[PDB]
């Protein structure tokens, strides 16, 4: 959805930009590597960075709606477990969640 989604399409595409966008390092969990993944909390970061929001919360609103609408996929716990059905908040502001683009994320090997 480039076309729909007046915002957060805008917004994602530049998430994208490795430069003008959000970062991608490789984090780890109990023994697995997350290669081009974000974070919950960093994800606001790069919004609260470049000042896409007043505060971190506001943030965390928006987040969801980039989560929702597929923008951002879930890797590893929490968040999908959210995504599952925990509150009317899918995303969390938590540094332990992760999130990866769907077209990147964790690539097999």
């Amino acid at each position: 959805g480039s076309s729909g989604s007046s915002g957060l399409g805008a917004l994602y595409l530049s998430m994208k930009d490795p430069e003008k966008g959000i970062k991608e390092l490789n984090l780890e969990k109990d023994k697995k590597v997350f290669n081009h993944c974000l974070t919950g909390s960093g994800v606001i970061d790069w919004l609260v960075s470049n000042k896409l929001v007043r505060n971190r919360q506001e943030g965390l609103m928006i987040s969801a709606s980039l989560l929702s609408e597929g923008y951002l996929q879930p890797a590893g716990d929490l968040s999908k477990n959210a995504a599952d059905g925990i509150a009317e908040n899918p995303f969390l502001d938590s540094p332990d969640a992760f999130y990866y683009f769907p077209d990147s994320g964790p690539s097999s090997g």
